[PDB]
């Protein structure tokens, strides 16, 4: 099946926690599938402007490690609750992907998760002041606008609303999209 399909091809790139306990600023980010209409979907957020990390943009679910989570998953399960309201009955982490090495001492490690049909996203509006999908097929033809870096802009075909991803969040994205997409017949 489809979800199984994208399950396996995950695994495949699952690095586990082989570069978890090196002593940096830890922070997770969790990657949250979602399937609709057929098709496999990201989940984002658009951060609240009062946040002191990464305000207003684009990004995936996630914060800094503290010394409740047991491991790094833990971390992004606990950030995503906190963010939307996703409970730990309603995903399931499927692996762990590259880690993103930024500012000389801090490692950001993302999960991939599988999120039931059921979950309905609650912005939390301390967190986040938006959350929204966009087709994991994007990725592979996405709009491109150069800012010199690369932006993508999606626009959400339900109510012509534009969204700006870039950067660590935008890479990831194409990461997941390649890993679950390449090489299908139709
Ligand atoms: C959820 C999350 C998780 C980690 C970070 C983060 C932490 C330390 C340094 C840089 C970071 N990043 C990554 C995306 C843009 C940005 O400012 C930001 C947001």
């Amino acid at each position: 099946s489809m979800l199984d399909d994208a399950k396996a091809r995950l695994r495949k790139y699952d690095i586990g926690g082989k570069y978890s306990h090196l002593p940096y600023n830890k922070y997770s980010v969790l990657l949250p599938l979602v399937a609709k209409e057929g098709k496999l979907h990201l989940l984002f957020t658009v951060r609240s402007e009062k946040l002191r990390r990464a305000p207003g943009e684009v990004c995936f679910p996630g914060g800094k490690r503290d010394p409740t989570d047991m491991d790094d998953a833990a971390t992004a399960l606990r950030e995503a609750q906190e963010e939307v309201g996703l409970r730990p009955h309603q995903v399931e982490v499927v692996c762990c992907l590259v880690p993103c090495l930024i500012d000389t001492d801090t490692l950001i490690t993302p999960f991939v998760g599988l999120i039931d049909h059921n979950f309905q996203a609650q912005p939390n509006p301390a967190e986040v002041k938006d959350v929204f999908l966009v087709p994991l097929a994007y990725f592979l033809h996405p709009q491109v606008h150069d800012q010199i870096n690369h932006i993508f802009e999606y626009t959400n075909p339900e109510d012509g609303v534009t969204y700006q991803i870039k950067g660590m969040t935008a890479n990831l994205a194409v990461l997941v999209a390649f890993i679950i997409l390449e090489k299908k017949p139709t």
